[PDB]
């Protein structure tokens, strides 16, 4: 439904802020933000697949955290979205290898618009 649509755009706005300020931040830790790893969907072609976000929401929050600018705000409107998703409690699986911030970001950001551009 349209509802689906708004829902996703709305996650798509605060991932996009997330990776622009870290973007745009360049002086602050250089070295701290790219130490941090993250777990990758091994597959996110379904809705039900933000299980993978959302068990990492709060990693991710830690990391931003370290970086003085609002963190907690951002990740709180991410989390009540997420749960408004997907919600059975399936299992999701994990990649075995992990990646940056930057590229986890970059991964679900794409997926927003990979769903968004299926249900149009
Ligand atoms: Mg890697």
């Amino acid at each position: 439904t349209k509802k689906t649509q708004l829902q996703l755009e709305h996650l798509l706005l605060d991932l996009q802020m997330i990776l622009n300020m870290l973007n745009n931040y360049d002086n602050p830790k250089l070295t701290r933000m790219l130490t941090f790893k993250f777990y990758m969907p091994k597959k996110a072609t379904e809705l039900k697949h933000l299980q993978c976000l959302e068990e990492e929401l709060k990693p991710l929050e830690e990391a931003l955290n370290q970086a003085q600018s609002d963190p907690r705000d951002l990740i709180s409107n991410i989390n009540v979205i997420v749960l408004e998703l997907k919600g059975t409690t399936f299992m999701c699986e994990y990649a075995d290898e992990t990646a940056t911030i930057i590229e986890f970001l970059n991964r679900w950001i794409t997926f927003c618009q990979s769903i968004i551009s299926t249900l149009t």
